DNA sequence: GGGTATTCGCCGCGTACCTCTCCTAGCCCGCAAGTATCCTATTCCTTGCAGCGGT
């Protein structure tokens, strides 16, 4: 009863959410199958493109996003070290709570 | 077509610092400088025409 088509690849954490909060309805979640893959393979399939980019091989990467038209929400400890803002890391988590819990 | 092997081409290979040198090639057109040449004088000689005393 999920959205996702028979060969996607997807993030665990999107699928494993969407089956957890699917069951409290009456709905039959997806099955997954893990899969492993090398670093520097990992690294660049992430949802963040900046910290892809910053890592090796920009050119591919780059002009991949650009054709699907991604955009980056600045979750990391790399891009936001980019933009200039305090991290999510150490002392800045009290900010980056309070900030979520402000827009949100 | 189809499963397979083989080849081609792209991607990647540590951090921080100190000293030194060198950074486009070739054409072209104005232009400064330096020079050989050409016109400019002086002195000698022998003509050609206009005044001019003289009768």
């Amino acid at each position: 009863s999920s959205d996702f088509l028979e060969g996607e690849q997807v993030e665990y954490s999107r699928v494993k959410i969407a089956n957890r909060e699917l069951e409290a309805n009456g709905k039959v979640g997806a099955t997954y199958s893990r899969d492993l893959l090398g670093i520097t393979k990992a690294s660049l399939a992430t949802e963040s493109f900046i910290s892809a980019a910053s890592f090796q091989e920009t050119t591919r990467v780059l002009t991949e996003a650009a054709v699907a038209g991604k955009r980056d929400e600045l979750r990391g400890l790399k891009e936001n070290v980019i933009v200039g803002r305090l991290i999510p890391a150490g002392t800045g988590y009290a900010y980056h709570q309070d900030r979520m819990r402000r827009r949100a």
